């Protein structure tokens, strides 16, 4: 078939917890930080 895209972004470093991409590993680490104690069980509770 035909799609029209040969993945022009894929990188050796891509986050999973949130699903992001980066060029260097160091850039991926500092990013994962955003996922620090920021995962509440429920959005609207209590
Ligand atoms: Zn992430």
């Amino acid at each position: 078939g035909s799609s029209g895209s040969s993945g022009t972004g894929e990188k050796p470093y891509e986050c999973s917890v949130c699903g992001k991409a980066f060029s260097h590993r160091q850039s991926l680490s500092v990013h994962q930080r955003i996922h620090s104690g920021k995962k509440p069980s429920g959005p609207s509770s209590g």
